[PDB]
């Protein structure tokens, strides 16, 4: 299905496009490499999962990619 419906935005700062990387800070904080408008590919920044609120989806998806063998595949019902 399609998961990503806008809801009360009205000119927002920046919407998480997707995760390109993820790591922990020397402090021990989890940071996920997410892109944003204006920021080129090599301009991408690092945001802590904390700042990434309601972005679990993306991260989750991104995590799945990295993860090796975890989620089961299914056919297409309709």
């Amino acid at each position: 299905g399609s998961s990503g419906s806008s809801g009360m935005a009205s000119e927002e700062l920046y919407e998480v496009e997707r995760i390109v990387d993820k790591r922990k800070n020397k402090k021990g904080k989890t940071e996920y490499l997410v892109r944003w408008k204006g920021y080129d590919s090599e301009d991408d920044t690092w945001e802590p999962e904390q700042h990434l609120v309601n972005c679990e989806e993306y991260i989750h998806d991104f995590n799945r990619r990295h993860t090796e063998k975890q989620k089961e595949s299914g056919p297409s019902s309709g």
